[PDB]
């Protein structure tokens, strides 16, 4: 009786669905590399 | 950015130099006393 319990289980385990997002890793480079930009850009500013 | 703005015009208050001529008074002070005799000249030439 227990089996039908864990064909929900087995589901359960299945459904997961968007997990890997790597280049979430590559907009957070985007936010890296840009964000990098602004810790430079006052200085642009401060040298001049 | 504004900052470099204001550069020029720290300069352009800093770049008068030749305001307080004071001894102007005193070339005008030539003026009144020699132009003082001005005033008097042909007066002598009156008494005579």
């Amino acid at each position: 009786f227990t089996l039908i319990e864990l064909m929900i289980v087995v589901a359960i385990i299945g459904i997961l669905a968007a997990i890997a997002i790597p280049q979430y890793q590559n907009y957070v480079a985007r936010s890296e590399g840009a964000s990098a930009l602004a810790s430079v850009n006052p200085l642009k500013t401060t040298v001049e």
